């Protein structure tokens, strides 16, 4: 049976390789697609049967059996369809000039910013979503009249993923001459150096350079622009962030939505519910309205509405990892707030994807090229939730439900879940659950809803029974009231998340899943006692838990809310790569061993400066003011967050010296009298005060953000004069 | 059996891919097309198997030997013609210049049209079906005298399926200038510049672009056409009407066709009949008149006599699904008048498709694309009834009959038999019946006449015999006396339409066919009791009777007429998305809880308000003056239908607020007196009055469609006086 495991394992490696470079186009032949599905199936349906045979093996005759079927299988496809194997290995856009709806300040912004600067040849970034709108604006700027009049030269130049650098240059040139066959031997540095000279005769110039997808095309084009000592402008319309280093194109509001489908249909409750849904997207809007144009102008048929090519250009530019990555983020439901930590752990989990710094890598890959977009942030600039554009999400939703099986969204029959990879339910989950699903190759099982739900008793063993292959198993919003004995038997369970309201203790049973790398016990209770073998985890890396958790007496890398109890030196000797620590257990009963650690949590006198650790970067101390001078010696805290009564005290002198901190966070304070200089904090960039001001920090170079909240109107007082003396200041 | 099975239903899978994949070009290879035929029959019988095998598990040996023998056909298939397999994956036209017939009203139309309006460039689409004329009637516009004299400017540029932007600029630029070789180098958009200039330095300019077949054509040509607030005009031909958004062509009449006729076959009854059977069409009188020219000129020959490429333009463009659903409209006979609800009906059931929404949508691009002309239209706007131009149909038959064997038109014999899939016969049914027909893959049954064929006791059991894979039985036309033990043998059936005049019964028998999506009784008595299981039929959606149905004690959409002794809460809380409702029970025995209602009729003192449905849409009448008060109360309603002594009165004052109402129905009252204002219909857009007027009616902003029939001279004054206060008013 090994040998026919490696075998298969071979012939999985070969067939994923096919995968990976037909993924590399896009074919619109039906032969071609049903080929690569009925290949993927078979990819699937190897992986499941090498991950069961590798699981007998850790701990056989049904395995034999489906190994040596799927062998078959592979053979009968090699066999039959060798030849569709074999096989398988410039339209400038046209915008709207009339009616342009919301672009009437942007379109002055970004002029003012153009006839505004210095005298040398200064660039104006457009930068937004797929169909936002940045060619419309870049249009609307370059026929204004006020525009035309300042630049003597306007030059609208179309850059895209294909471009020829020297039609791009002969194109320019005929711009200022129609005998363009004395350049046919020039060489395109000499064409540039004439583009040059003749951009140099006039007066000022401003270029549209539209459509530009990478760094080294605007440096490949740049050479043909002089730098004049003249006030030139070139104005840069792109989707990627990275080649505007801008401008960050706005979103239509409701009113405008409607007014823009309003225009787009009609040269009603039912329009203005269809224009809100477009989410702002003008794209979005013009497709809805060239639909409803062809339907009749009936109530009945406008209620029954309650493209694909241009965000197939920025998604055939990622890479096949990062396709899936993407793709993912459809998981989640229209308009939810994706967790980052969250997502980086399932897409370490599901395969995609050390692995956290490359899977942030992945998720600010896809923030800078606009497929996700950035709602909240981290206190120290660190993305903290976000989520995809509805047109983004019905993007992603569409392609992983029908073009790669990525995951299905659910009722199925027993023959459709028998396909099924992976399952994201948020609705009726109880009543599919009671239907007893049985899906033999689903792989994850997914349930992201805000709303918390209840799970019978009678149906709790109905998921580990039904989906034994689990691999990723996010029940977060479900409460278990207790584990069942097909829950110990999912040994290919990676990724465990589960929420409870009277789970107390982890059975040892758990220890018996030897695959999971992230544990997250979401449970009410104010204590729970883990008795699983946590060490004996060897892929275990995360351990998240909300209460104060006592572990019993390499990978990992987080331990959130311990209790000190289990701060011993023999358990944290066995973490030696630990870099986030969370204590939650009467911080009163009591770390240094730990050289990697950068986050500590303390939840409930603080002892010399000497004990803590000297590479600790973020502490944040929950329920516990001269005793700052503790935390002020800490020659590498950056971040420090006080929250939930942290410091209470009367009177604060700033006497320590915060040589690294930037941001300063306290949260429900009773602080009055707080006195500080410049020098105290030389590195202060962050300032936050929620729930509760010396003038000395109008010295500090590097204070840019001060962000105020709730309090007396003199804390109010002294924010504004510190602003009066760029600086962002809000209160509220 | 059941893993044959899965492995019939891949290659079945394959195979419809592969078919798929061929329908996207049209093949002249006859090798090619007998392949492609062979495929089509060995699907057509994977699928008879497979459904016979579900049906068998639902509930052998032949369906195993079936299979078998279906599977060694693929596998022959696939080894023999391998190589074949793989291998399967401009001319502007000439119009009559000299014998135009018929068009010197509408050319003068057009040219009024263009030679009035505002000072913008405006827009002149011609529509039409294809070969009406619309280049035709374009080119004696262009070369008109009036034209000539008005537009300094006359430039004719022939778009199509495939054309090229610069190749057409440069066309436009050679009008201009001869030296057209000083833009070799210029890109497309300096080219519409030129152009731009080129036609701004004249006067007026009229252009014509024929044959625009999607407005991303016209947004892409238009940005060559300068509006420099001059009348400029542009004269567009296009056969899709979402290209115009107009002007429809009209059709030559009789006398002009015969005249047609003659001119081109002379540079008889005989040629009277056969202009006539043109339909108007010019091509088709083109076409007939050039196989006319070769023939003696004997009045024989002319009786034996009693184009393809130009219709396939249109029909290539459509979808896969499309294409379907266009050549199963021609089963219906020539000229037959096909019912939209029906023709949607049997489009589901057949498996070419809210499904009821994508049929509708179907059905409006088929006619958006002129290749299906509407002639009834509902109340509200929608479409009732329509048939195919006689060009189309028999396009449609040809095709459809030929190269598809979508249908067959009914004689054949048992060996051709074998190989029909569905079966249309309208003429000599009872002769065809006699000869004891035997299809065993035949899935359909149509015979849509307008003549009542009453069915012989003896050859009853007939078509349940022969036809046991039937899955569409429309014999609504043949009545049957009663229904033999082999009619609920049908397991197949998802259509059933029958008509009888004697059946009081439906036998719980038809609950054992579970497949059921239409049931249509067309019954002549004035009560029937339906006592099988409708509530058991999960695949139930739609049950139209004629009659006062009485049902037994999720799918469900439609319950037309229905007995209100079965209105009961039970019953309505088995069917949660019914839209459409009839009760013909008499109403005074008696819909609260269907919150998806939307379409009521009553037929035979009003309760209070708050008793109907608040999203009712549609209520009608029938049977059953000042009680109308309860129904202004309605602000949902928005078509009110009164017929056949609905709303009994002498004196009528309008009292409620109507505040949704659109069309108000009328028919068959003794109404005598009738006060109403502006503010009690403030919606209303169409009333009609069938033989059955206060002037406020004409404040209301959105009245512009009034409708009268038979009635005294008074009312016809009150009309045409409302109307003199663009309005539509026609009395008869
Ligand atoms: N403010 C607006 N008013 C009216 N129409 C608009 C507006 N913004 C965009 N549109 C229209 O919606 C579509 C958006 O395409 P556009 O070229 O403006 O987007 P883009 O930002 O350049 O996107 P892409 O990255 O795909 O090039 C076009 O058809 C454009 O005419
Ligand atoms: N009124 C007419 N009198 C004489 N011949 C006509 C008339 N109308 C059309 N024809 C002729 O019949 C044929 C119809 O083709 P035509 O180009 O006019 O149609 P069309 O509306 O442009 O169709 P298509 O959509 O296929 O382009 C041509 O041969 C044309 O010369």
């Amino acid at each position: 049976v090994k040998d026919s495991a490696e075998s298969l394992l071979q012939d999985l490696n070969d067939f994923n390789a096919f995968l990976k470079q037909t993924a590399k186009s896009r074919t619109e032949n039906d032969v071609h697609k049903e080929l690569v599905k009925k290949i993927k199936t078979v990819v699937n349906s190897a992986e499941d049967a090498i991950d069961k045979f590798v699981i007998e093996a850790k701990l056989v005759y049904d395995v034999a059996g489906e190994i040596k079927t799927i062998r078959d299988k592979v053979k009968e496809i090699r066999l039959n369809n060798a030849l569709d194997l074999q096989a398988l290995q410039r339209k400038p856009p046209v915008v709207e000039e009339d009616d342009v709806v919301g672009f009437e300040e942007e379109a002055d912004k970004v002029i003012n910013r153009l006839l505004g600067g210095s005298s040398g040849l200064e660039v104006v970034p457009v930068v937004g979503m797929p169909g936002l709108g940045k060619t419309t604006l870049a249009n609307k700027i370059y026929k204004h009249p006020d525009i035309g009049y300042q630049f003597f030269t306007r030059i609208w130049v179309y850059v895209s993923q294909s471009y020829r650098r020297r039609e791009l240059f002969l194109n320019i040139i005929s711009k200022f001459t129609r005998n363009t066959k004395q350049y046919h031997d020039m060489c395109e540095e000499d064409l540039a150096d004439e583009i040059e000279d003749f951009l140099g005769k006039g007066g000022k110039y401003l270029i549209v350079l539209d459509d530009v997808w990478s760094p080294d095309a605007w440096e490949r084009i740049r050479i043909a622009f002089p730098n004049n000592n003249k006030s030139n402008r070139i104005l840069l319309t792109t989707r990627d962030s990275k080649v505007a280093k801008p401008h960050d194109l706005k979103f239509l509001t409701e009113d405008e939505s409607w007014i823009l489908l309003e225009k787009k249909v009609f040269h009603e409750l039912s329009g203005k519910s269809i224009a809100k849904k477009c989410n702002g997207l003008p794209l979005a809007i013009v497709v809805i309205a060239g639909a409803l144009i062809g339907k009749g102008k009936t109530s009945r048929e406008w209620k029954q509405v309650d493209c694909n090519k241009l965000v197939q250009l920025s998604y055939d530019r990622l890479s096949y990892d990062l396709k899936a990555c993407f793709l993912y983020c459809g998981a989640f439901p229209g308009g939810f707030e994706i967790p980052a930590w969250k997502l980086i752990r399932l897409w370490i989990a599901e395969g995609f994807i050390s692995l956290e710094c490359k899977a942030e890598d992945n998720l600010n890959d896809l923030i800078n090229r606009n497929l996700v977009m950035v709602m909240q942030r981290t206190s120290d600039g660190q993305i903290k939730t976000c989520r995809l554009h509805d047109m983004l999400h019905e993007f992603c939703r569409q392609e992983a439900m029908k073009e790669e099986n990525l995951f299905q969204e659910i009722f199925p029959g027993k023959r459709e879940l028998a396909t099924y990879r992976r399952l994201c339910i948020h609705s009726s989950v109880l009543e599919f659950i009671s239907t007893k699903p049985s899906g033999e190759h689903v792989r994850s099982f997914l349930s992201f809803s805000l709303k918390k739900i209840e799970m019978p008793s009678v149906d709790i063993p109905t998921i580990p029974k039904g989906f034994p292959l689990l691999r990723v198993f996010d029940v977060e919003s479900i409460n278990f009231s207790r584990f069942s004995k097909e829950f110990f038997q999912l040994y290919h369970l990676r990724y465990i998340a589960f929420s409870s309201d009277t789970i107390k203790i982890i059975p040892k049973h758990i220890g018996e899943l030897w695959n999971i790398q992230t544990l997250i016990i979401n449970t009410q209770q104010r204590s729970l006692d883990i008795q699983a073998n946590i060490w004996n985890m060897e892929r275990l890396r995360h351990l998240h838990t909300n209460s104060s958790a006592k572990l019993p007496v390499q990978s990992l890398q987080t331990l959130s809310t311990i209790a000190p109890e289990s701060c011993t030196e023999e358990v944290f000797a066995r973490t030696p790569n630990l870099k986030k620590l969370g204590i939650r257990g009467k911080i009163a009963v009591l770390v240094k061993k730990l050289e990697s650690l950068e986050n500590l949590k303390l939840i409930n006198r603080l002892p010399p400066s000497y004990i803590f650790p000297t590479k600790l970067r973020k502490l944040s101390l929950v329920d516990t003011w001269n005793d700052m001078s503790i935390l002020g010696q800490m020659e590498h805290l950056e971040v420090l967050k006080l929250k939930e009564n942290g410091f209470m005290g009367e009177c604060w002198e700033s006497v320590g010296g915060f040589c690294s901190l930037l941001v300063l966070w306290i949260e429900r304070t009773d602080l009055v009298s707080w006195k500080a200089s410049a020098d105290h904090f030389p590195r202060l960039k962050h300032l936050v005060l929620i729930c509760c001001i010396p003038i000395g920090l109008a010295d500090i170079r590097s204070f840019q953000v001060m962000e105020l909240q709730n309090s007396t109107k003199t804390a109010a007082i002294s924010a504004r004069g510190i602003r009066d003396k760029g600086f962002k200041l809000s209160i509220f």
